[PDB]
This record gives structure tokens, C-alpha cells and sequence, in this order.
């Protein structure tokens, strides 16, 4: 028993984060078999950042201008290619320590556990989501560019985010392992703005289904609704409207509960309106949004 | 900038796992140097737990009743004794991924970090308070015995607990790594009970220091007090009483934020007598106690651990 914000152990993305440096800027590179994958704004200046002509950058750069240091080890740059917005530099070692991994880009409601290292050491790890507007809320400070994002189903790695840079709201935006952002942003110091955010409703009905899991029934009520008013409900509290395909995600939550996924969504219209009435849910006063149908099913069971 | 409940790296540990089986029941070891360490109650049948003697159930198992797994590798048990609640296997090969390592004890409000397991294999890892009542609010499901919680302070990891059992209001309770109970609770199936818990004070104030450096400051206001009169509202409040050592610790986040600590009490006195009027902290509509003045600082500090 018990619900924790629960993050993949960490040893697996540890034995990958080198150091990369580049001019007077550094910041973290993931190393894979024999490439270092890291943000290509470290090639930027101080002078680059609104309108950095990366490909005109780039070319002026040789193998030798990227240190790489792995632990107490320089590796030595062979080669450099520029991926949409990541650098691929190739080593002449292979990193004995890689893991079985992919790369996967992931979409808005999905979690993922982040590992956030500064000059290529790791200082903590913990759980993350990626938000209906394509931010994540996560805890990064100077030097954390390079930090990824990172499921581990199986023992096989799943890449999914590297973090590139924080908006003026405090929240955070990067990019897939290929190099292509979330969202509308880009890696430039030009005025950007994260859209309005919003409540990601599959997310609270499968923690819900987890509070019943684990013995909690308070909040339920005698009523159904329709899943069109649901979402016409849900989205005047600025939730995420819920389509078929996560009423069908929740099937098995529902299986094991009794309860239909109609009738949750009628529970969860309830809280919105009533509020807690000073109790909880697992241990919050609040609806909780960064579990996803598939991490209570693993969490809980 | 952001502000997360963030566990150390669990890798030095994760290489340390191991599956320990004895007859029917398999769990989770701690593989260091040449010995396996994991909860005395593995040796017992579902009869045993409801009143063992432990002696006398080692008596009769040799060494091959003690079946360990390294990953795909099996080791050889060459040796067993009990040290309190925690067995002691002596293995022929010690574990060439040791980190450097101590056993702490440690004390009811500060934190660590639990790397959560299954049949030896690492699953997932949280960060977790030792509550005043000497329970955990841990997540964890049957076959999860002897995962460990830890700090790292440099390139040593601390061992500080080795989770042994569930209570019935779905919290968890374990030793130190030296076998000693955490709280008034023994290894075996009987009657056990958490006790009524408190809220940590010194946690709490951390916390709001935390939502200070991240922007996050309606809750400030232009009073002061005295620990007297706010351990008297603490009290009344079941928050733990907030010492002289509590201030000092706090002392660089005052220094910091401009917040003297009893100025920041004055805060969290209003706060219990008001509550939030519909406001959150650092995203959360309770005051969060599970973060220690060290934790504020380090994440807003950016130390590694290499
Ligand atoms: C010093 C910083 O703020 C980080 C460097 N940086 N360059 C770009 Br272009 C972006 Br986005 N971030
Ligand atoms: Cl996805
Ligand atoms: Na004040």
C-alpha cells in the first residue's frame, strides 16, 4: 500500500552523462555507444543567443573545440553532426557502460523521470509530465541544460526529453533525442510565452482510480453523466477535455475497481464543484495530474 | 527555478541488489563486500511470523537454504549469523561494485531516499521522511523486504533503513542497517499500530523558505514572535515543538530570504489559524513536511554526486 510519485532508478542514464564544453559554456551531454548527444546552443555566444545562425556556427567549429570529459576522462571528438536542435559529436570510444535504449518522442499527459545533472554529474532524480502545453514543471538551475528525461519499461531505456531552457514563468522546454522541441519554442533568447496550461483529466480519473485501489471511497457519488458533459463541465475548471480514446486507456482501472468510467468521470465533476471539504485523496488536498493510467496500474495492482 | 521532492542518484545502490530466497519466501538483499543483508524474518513460515524464535529457526538452515541471485549469477553462501532484526549472510565473493559506504541511524524529520524492490531488481526510488511516530509513508507492494533508503553525502552512500513490514494504515516500518527498529515495533504478526503522528515544524518552515526563492510569497506578512509563543501554538497544532537548533539550522535561508526564522514562524502561525484562503504553495494546498533545510538548500544549490 502506499501512492509516491515514483521515479525509475537513475543507474542506467548515470553511467551515460559526460561533461561538454564548449568555449567558456558547459553543460551536460548523454553519450550512447559512440556518440555524445547534447543541445546545440552550446555553441552560442553571448552574442548569439536572439538570432544564432547555427549551421554558420557550426561550420567554424573543429573536433578539437569540443571537450568531452566522462568522469575523470577526456574523450576524444572524431567527429560532429547537427540533428534539428541537438549536437551529435562522435567519440572514439564507445561508452561500456550504454544500456539497451530507444529513442521516443512522447506527447502531452505522459511522465517520464528526470535525472538533473550539472557538469556531467548526476545530483538528483524525480518525476516529471509533460504538460497539455508542452512545458514540464521541473527544478533545473543554470547548467542543467542537457539534463533528459527517460522511462525504463523492461531495461530498455526510453529517451524521451532534453532539457534545453526555462521560460519566463519558471517552467521548462526541450526537445525529443532527435532534436525536435515541444511545442512552439525554439532555442533562441527571443520573447516566448508557454500557453495557458490546463489540468490533464485522464491523468486525475486514473489517480482516482487509484485512491479506490488503495481503499478510499469517499468521493464517489450515486450519479453518471454523459462523456459530453463531462467535458463540458471540465472545461470551464480549465481540465483537458477527455476523449474515447481515454475512456478506453481507463478499461482496466475500471475492471478492477467496479467502477465504470462514466461514473468516475461523475465523481471527479463533483470534487470540482464541492472542493475537498478539508479531507484527502492519498495524501493531497489537491487532484492530482502527473500519473498516468499505465503508472498506477504498475504503481499499484 | 521549480522546486520537486527529488531523490539522490540510486545508482551506487542499485548495484547492491540482490534476490535473497529462503524456502517459499523471496526478497530483497544488500550485497556489500562479501555479505548479504537482509530482514531476519525471511526464514519464516507464515506459522513462524505469528510468534518466532529466530535462533532457533536459524538452527536448522545450512548454508544452501540460502539462495542468492546477482542479476543471472547465483552466489554461494558460505556463511550466516543474525545482528538484531537483520540476517547476515557471509558470500565467497565480494561485490566488485561496493560503493563507498556507512551505516547511519537516523533521526525522526530528516529524509532519504528509498530505491524500492522486487525479486532483486530495482523498480523505483522516492524520497521519503522518518516521521516523528518512526513510520514511513512509503509505496510499497509484497516481495518489496529489504529494499534500503539512503543518503549520499560526498561519494559515500549512508544506509539509514531496510524496509521489513506494512502496519494497518498502509505505512511502513523497518530498521537501520545494524537491524534496530525504527519506532516501538517488533518482527512478527501481531497486533501493531502506528501512533498518532505530528507534523515536522523545522520541515515546514524549510519548505516555505524553498516557495520564497521561487517566487511563491503571499504568505509573508510583517510580523515576528517568539519560539515560546509559537511552540504554543505548535502544540496546539500537533507540530513538533521548533528548538533553539531548529533556528540556527534555518539560519542561512533567513540570512538568504531576509526571513528571520521566528518572522517566518509568525508566517506559519497564520497560516494554521487561517489556512490558505484558496491559495497554494509551490503548487500544494497543504504545508509540505517532507523536505530539511539541507534538501531547500541542495536543490537550490545544484549539488552532484559523481
Ligand atoms: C545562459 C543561458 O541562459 C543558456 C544558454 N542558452 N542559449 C540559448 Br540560444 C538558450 Br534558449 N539558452
Ligand atoms: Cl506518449
Ligand atoms: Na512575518
Amino acid at each position: 500500500s502506499g501512492f509516491r510519485k515514483m521515479a525509475f532508478p537513475s543507474g542506467k542514464v548515470e553511467g551515460c552523462m559526460v561533461q561538454v564544453t564548449c568555449g567558456t559554456t558547459t553543460l551536460n551531454g548523454l553519450w550512447l555507444d559512440d556518440v555524445v548527444y547534447c543541445p546545440r546552443h552550446v555553441i552560442c555566444t553571448s552574442e548569439d543567443m536572439l538570432n544564432p545562425n547555427y549551421e554558420d556556427l557550426l561550420i567554424r567549429k573543429s573536433n578539437h573545440n569540443f571537450l568531452v570529459q566522462a568522469g575523470n576522462v577526456q574523450l576524444r571528438v572524431i567527429g560532429h553532426s547537427m540533428q534539428n536542435c541537438v549536437l551529435k559529436l562522435k567519440v572514439d570510444t564507445a561508452n561500456p557502460k550504454t544500456p539497451k535504449y530507444k529513442f521516443v518522442r512522447i506527447q502531452p499527459g505522459q511522465t517520464f523521470s528526470v535525472l538533473a545533472c550539472y557538469n556531467g554529474s548526476p545530483s538528483g532524480v524525480y518525476q516529471c509530465a509533460m504538460r497539455p502545453n508542452f512545458t514540464i514543471k521541473g527544478s533545473f538551475l543554470n547548467g542543467s541544460c542537457g539534463s533528459v528525461g527517460f522511462n525504463i519499461d523492461y531495461d530498455c531505456v526510453s529517451f524521451c526529453y532534453m532539457h534545453h531552457m526555462e521560460l519566463p514563468t519558471g517552467v521548462h522546454a526541450g526537445t525529443d533525442l532527435e532534436g525536435n522541441f515541444y511545442g512552439p519554442f525554439v532555442d533562441r533568447q527571443t520573447a516566448q510565452a508557454a500557453g495557458t496550461d490546463t489540468t490533464i483529466t485522464v491523468n486525475v480519473l486514473a489517480w482516482l482510480y487509484a485512491a479506490v485501489i488503495n481503499g478510499d471511497r469517499w468521493f464517489l457519488n450515486r450519479f453518471t453523466t454523459t462523456l459530453n458533459d463531462f467535458n463540458l463541465v471540465a472545461m470551464k475548471y480549465n481540465y483537458e477535455p477527455l476523449t474515447q480514446d481515454h475512456v478506453d486507456i481507463l478499461g482496466p482501472l475500471s475492471a478492477q475497481t467496479g467502477i465504470a468510467v462514466l461514473d468516475m468521470c461523475a465523481s471527479l465533476k463533483e470534487l470540482l464543484q464541492n472542493g475537498m471539504n478539508g479531507r484527502t485523496i492519498l495524501g493531497s488536498a489537491l487532484l492530482e495530474d502527473e500519473f498516468t493510467p499505465f503508472d498506477v496500474v504498475r504503481q499499484c495492482s
